[PDB]
C-alpha cells in the first residue's frame, strides 16, 4: 500500500537522524569505552552482573537494520550502556567516569533529539 511505504519512508528519515544522534553520542567517548560489547572472554563473570549488555556497536547493527521505532527505544539502549557501567564498576574508576561523563554530554544532543523527532513528526 501507499500508506505503508509513507510509514516506511517516515522509519527511513528516523533512522537517519538517530544515526546523526548515534555518531555525536559516540563522539562524547573518545576514549572509546562504550565502543564494543564487553568481552566474555575477558569478563567471564559479565552476564551474573548485567542481564542486557549494550554498546555503540550493538546500537549500530539495531539502527541499519531500522530496528528503533521511535526515540525512546533508541534512549533505552543507550541509557543501558551507561548504567551498566555505573553499576558493574566503581566510582573511582575510569570506566565509571567516562559513564558520567557521557551522560552529562549526551543530555544535550538527546535534547534536542527530542524536539527534532516531535517537530518534523
Amino acid at each position: 500500500s501507499m500508506e505503508q511505504v509513507a510509514m516506511e519512508l517516515r522509519l527511513t528519515e528516523l533512522t537517519r537522524l538517530l544515526r546523526s544522534v548515534l555518531d555525536q553520542l559516540q563522539d562524547k567517548d573518545p576514549a572509546r569505552i562504550f565502543a564494543q560489547p564487553v568481552s566474555l572472554k575477558e569478563v567471564p563473570d559479565y552476564l551474573d552482573h548485567i542481564k542486557h549488555p549494550m554498546d555503540f556497536a550493538t546500537m549500530r547493527k539495531r539502527l541499519e537494520a531500522q530496528g528503533y521505532k521511535n526515540l525512546h527505544e533508541f534512549e533505552e539502549d543507550f541509557d543501558l550502556i551507561i548504567d551498566n557501567c555505573m553499576k558493574y564498576n566503581a566510582r573511582d574508576t575510569v570506566f565509571y567516569r567516562a559513564a558520567v561523563r557521557l551522560r552529562d554530554q549526551g543530555g544535550v544532543v538527546l535534547r534536542q533529539a527530542r524536539r527534532e523527532v516531535d517537530s518534523i513528526g
